[PDB]
């Protein structure tokens, strides 16, 4: 509400409570210390959204035993449709030299077979590397998202063409810190989050985020600040590498990542952010992009508890996320793959609707809107009497999102 | 589209054509040289919205002969519902001393009987003067709008309480220029338009706007600049006093006021304006105020040709007007008094729907939306294939406006 | 002091008194009704800075009789060095076809002989017209300023190259209003003042400013607004054509132009202006441009009564004027031609020092600074105890202005 | 140079080299692993400005042996006046209950005797605690700076009155993280740096900044980001606790703190910063505050290599520092205590002039200005031909700084 950024800082208060919604997603690496169906259930309850499998080490048989476990734990909560949370799987290729080695070709092939939701591609140096990965996945894996790991000086120098070729970006700070002067990594990180924010592409901040929590149940002051600063810069997700894989306190690390992220999302200077994104937004005759910027403006003005968006490809939810609302974006979808991929975008809380398609199309749209009202009350994002923004289209199918209603919570 | 106001000026081009819609309303005084049913038809075609009757001079019988003429000319175009334009009548009291003299009490009483749409109240010095006028009008005239003429130093000094008590304001520069130093009038004018803009109340700029056009068919360079500068400041309507009443060129004066106003509406620096109005807009749980700010933001982003708003009391249209969109605001209403009062607010092009109320309420809402698509094509504000913003409510009656759809022109 | 432009308007007050300094210069046309040595004395006291001679009509002998009169009236006040005001002469060519007709060649030649301070060149259509005028003036008139009158659509279309070729610009609204649609003139005027402000070139706003004051001792409301709006746009000088030449009230017109201009200079939104000029100012290693922007920033922060600048070519004073300070700019110079040309730039109050050059150069700089303190007290711009910004160089000669001192008034 | 903060981020480049000047000061704790006269020399060369002694542990005799060592190492470089760097000593009280325990009274008394430059006061909960410390120091220690360590929830809640009572602030994150939820520490840190920036008071960011560098010669990615983020927030100094006291790599830690800080000072968005500080700066008739804001504006416009400021109490240098210039601020002083205290303020590079006071006061001012030109060339902040801003007063003694000259480097 402050007019300067300096006044905004000065007004920050450690007594003012945060909101119940977390906006930043959480990717955890699954290793030895978290592979168990019991430990996984606890991390899904602690707010893990994305289970990452590292194909540096292990056979295909070890990894397929990890994928079974992740899915078993996930489907354990499937009985209550209101409380179910979809969990994505991510494959992280070893990488290199050629863009795709012989090992990677078999791994990527195994990924399509095991039905992963995304691929983190290692050692991306140019757009033609991303085209090589996309070809190997084929037509069977055409709906798999490719996140390019930036890891060297040439990858940084040619960032713009890689971002145009990708589905999103991973600032992989470990390797980036080996191949450039460690004092410069913070600059590369901010440049890349800036540019991904402007394109509307998801950026993941990774590596040595909670490093001291491998051995001790509490982070250092630096680690608390680091996670919070990635969140304030505009990272879409944050990653836990060794902390979840090999350390002694997997759940504590996930719980610490949850707490920091809510707190830092309450320190964002949204008025300057929403403004700056708009003065950069191209005017077009696209209804969907107009409905979305309308919805974000409305939500500020009435301080809505949520933006509800009905989505098949997730595209309509991605566009709202682009404008960085303060309310959580509840995306309702019948497509299980769409619901898992949604975790990459800041703000989107996906909910998977299981109810069958009613004969009357307007009855079917009402069912899904109420479903999303139930989830929001259950999870405590809003209470009966609050105001929500619902976003829908004028006919069935993708690409027709045109309507925006301001409704009282039933 | 420029980032500074200085760059915005520098980019202005005399070769770039204006839009077909005029946003600033036109009030003309009816005198001897414009009282005729033939001259009136020509001024309605030239874009007169409000016919003002000056109760300084003339009997009640002379004035009732003016009102008959205004209405006859108006109803002559009533055969084509698409082309009909509603025309308001305004009563301008003589005024004073007491707030309401004996003459004014009879005049205001005559106004209620003759069914005027608004009253310009002379010599308003304090809020309790506006309360006196409101009492005299009674309950029979409770829906008549009271516009307070500011005309002296005490009226200026106590502006804020008068604006809170009024339905809108008239900067009456003639008398204001007699009672304060003429070099200060420009300051008082800007202060008052600033403050009325911020409250969302209509302000009228009046007196000696096209003074040289009483005798000559062309204005001076100063007069062209004056009308344009009132428009750029944010006046809702402009007034022609002697030029339409007594001069030789009534139609030329109306036609000159039309041309200047379109041109100056294309020089507004809308990005700074819309921004500044929002940072001053109180957050509330009012759906209507959220739907409206959503609609204005959407309309910028898709450069829509029009905002269509369905309105009974006109209230929903007043709220969109508050945010100063660049598109014309087509307000569709079945209430003839609402359609005439709408001329006071910047941007609102009212259209009066005559078609009977269909049994199905959604069919009835569709009828009025198509009606407003027909008027916009006919008048040339948009063509089939263009994008419009339609604004409607979720149930019948006032105060329920909640929906905003981005639609292709049928 | 307000953060928005809307808040700035709303805060304007007709009871808050203006400052004693006028910032906008005044050019008056000398005709039959103002040619007399007695009437001229009265206009110099009323605040005429520039006497313009129209070479449309009259012989060389009639005009040389005007120049004698202007100079006699001027030199009458020369006895008191503190109160003396320098008065420029301007020649306005008839113009056309070729850039310079045969008549113009003789007139321009007569101008160099009679030692005019500037030339208003009529019907400038392209940069090569300004080069033709510059060649005719020769080397004897190389220090004469050429102000290009814009008067047609091609002159407007090619504005940028003319401004690069000129010493300043005159928006000649009369002819510009004949050759383009009168409703567009206000746009051309603002474009040109925008662009001259950004280049740091003087722009004059001319023609039909106080047109009703030819016959009546009081302006219309439109005329009061027009002069004020040119001042608010950023015109450097304003012009009186027929009002001073042929009308009944020459002194009243000059006195009205004085009053309006002080009042409108107190409504400028200086914080946005100074900001926007800086973000457009190229960084360079030029000391003079750094000393000047330093001085304008200092003057805001201490609300100084004046910027004193010692100047030979006037160049140092032109650079301060570029940043549009709120304090008057007292330019002290020993060069009589520099002191007359200074009237073209907004803010500069020139003072001509007559005292002989002291042997010690620092004693000579102190003499001129005290001289400028005396003039400021005498004219009432500041009183003993107030804070002023003094601007000087490190060695004698042009181009060395480097020092900026904040001093108490002695 | 970018117009948004988002564009500014996007333009950041890891190939663009930083400037030679560091702006953020470095405080190192002296413990067992850095107490030696040989190790100290190496840390002074690596860019240690402030040697902090922790009075938690050790006798008075152990500490007085540390103070001797620090001063011996410092005075070893005193032979070359151009290369000498002044080094401050800081006493950090154990603290508590009463504001000052019995131990603290003896320690503070020992501090005055040993002639320390500042005191870090532990467990400050209210303004009256700072008054207690100030009384104990007496009149013998009246020129010692009191930095209040904030360390609990009541210290945070009553921040404003403590800041008004203090000479500066230390965000002590270790203890602050024990007494409030660790996820909130980042918020408290930013609030406090915001508020100290606005008051113009030095803020120190402390504790677990390079924690992994106790055992390993390289920081984690989080630690690189943490130091950089404190610098970007607007911390004046950064602190190394255990890393310099007990760890294996004292010099590597100091060298890493140097590198990160130059790099992060090249990512500041100075245009928004300088703007926001000015719109918050009170207008006053104080010459010094006007000369200072003038100097910072000039330095941006000519991209000066340095601001040279001649200072006795350091006050004139503190005021320039307040506006956060991009150039280093070379403060020239004959007062050794002033030169050591200057390390607390962001940007000030103090230089201690040893040359005797010349008879002619202007010759004496020229001597010190040239001295500061020599140091800047020697250290590589600028080269002959570059432009510098020199700041001086009109007479001898404190409080008279009024002049600002833009000069070529001799
Ligand atoms: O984000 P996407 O993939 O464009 O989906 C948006 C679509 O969702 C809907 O609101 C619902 O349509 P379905 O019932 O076919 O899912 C459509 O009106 C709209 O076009
Ligand atoms: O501007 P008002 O007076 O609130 O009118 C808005 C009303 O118009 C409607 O859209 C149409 O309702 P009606 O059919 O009763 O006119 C309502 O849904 C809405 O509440
Ligand atoms: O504006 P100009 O023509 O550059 O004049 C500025 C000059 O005026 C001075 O301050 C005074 O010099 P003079 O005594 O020679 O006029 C010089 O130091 C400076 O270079
Ligand atoms: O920052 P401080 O303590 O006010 O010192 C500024 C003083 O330094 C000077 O420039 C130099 O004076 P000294 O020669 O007495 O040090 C004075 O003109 C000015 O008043
Ligand atoms: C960001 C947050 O909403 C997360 N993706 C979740 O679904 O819980
Ligand atoms: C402003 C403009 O729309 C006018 N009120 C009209 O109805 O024509
Ligand atoms: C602008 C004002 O200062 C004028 N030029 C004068 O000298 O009086
Ligand atoms: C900040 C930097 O200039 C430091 N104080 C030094 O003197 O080296």
């Amino acid at each position: 509400m402050a007019d300067t950024f300096l006044e905004h800082m000065c007004r920050l208060d450690i007594d003012s409570p945060p909101i119940t919604a977390r906006n930043t997603g959480i990717i955890c690496t699954i290793g030895p210390a978290s592979r168990s169906v019991e430990t996984l259930k606890e991390m899904i309850k602690s707010g893990m959204n994305v289970a990452r499998l590292n194909f540096s080490h292990g056979t295909h048989e070890y990894h397929a035993e990890t994928i079974k476990n992740v899915r078993t734990a996930t489907e354990s909560f499937a009985s209550d449709p209101i409380l179910y949370r979809p969990v994505a799987v991510a494959l992280d290729t070893k990488g290199p030299l050629p863009a795709v080695s012989e090992k990677d070709i078999q791994d990527l092939k195994f990924g399509v077979e095991q039905d992963v939701d995304m691929v983190f591609a290692s050692f991306i140096r140019k757009a033609s590397d991303v085209h090589e990965v996309r070809k190997v996945l084929g037509e069977k894996g055409k709906n798999i998202k490719i996140i390019s790991k930036i890891e060297n000086h040439e990858g940084v120098r040619r960032f713009d063409e890689i971002l145009e070729a990708s589905d999103g970006i991973m600032v992989a700070r470990g390797d980036l810190g080996i191949e450039i002067p460690a004092e410069k990594v913070f600059l590369a990180q901010k440049m890349m989050i800036g540019r991904c924010n402007r394109a509307g592409k998801p950026v993941i901040c990774a590596t040595q985020m909670l490093e001291s929590m491998i051995k001790k149940p509490r982070p250092t002051r630096a680690e608390g600040s680091d996670v919070a600063n990635a969140v304030l810069d505009g990272a879409d997700c944050i990653m836990l590498s060794g902390e979840t894989a090999k350390g002694d306190y997997p759940l504590e690390a996930v719980r610490m990542q949850h707490l920091i992220a809510r707190e830092a999302e309450a320190a964002i200077y949204h008025l300057q952010l929403f403004e700056e994104l708009r003065r950069l937004a191209p005017i077009t005759s696209d209804p969907t992009e107009a409905t979305a910027v309308g919805a974000v403006e409305a939500s500020f003005k009435c301080c809505s508890g949520a933006i509800i968006v009905l989505t098949k490809s997730g595209r309509s939810a991605h566009q709202v996320a682009r404008y960085r609302p303060r309310a959580p974006i509840i995306a309702v979808t019948r497509n299980p793959q769409t619901a898992r991929q949604a975790h990459l975008y800041r703000g989107i809380f996906p909910v998977l609707c299981k109810d069958p398609v009613q004969e009357a199309w307007a009855e079917d749209v009402d069912l899904r809107v109420n479903f999303a009202m139930n989830v929001g009350k259950a999870r405590g994002f809003f209470k009966k009497g609050d105001v929500v923004i619902v976003l829908t289209g004028w006919r069935p199918g993708s690409g027709f999102t045109n309507t925006m209603r301001v409704v009282p919570v039933p």
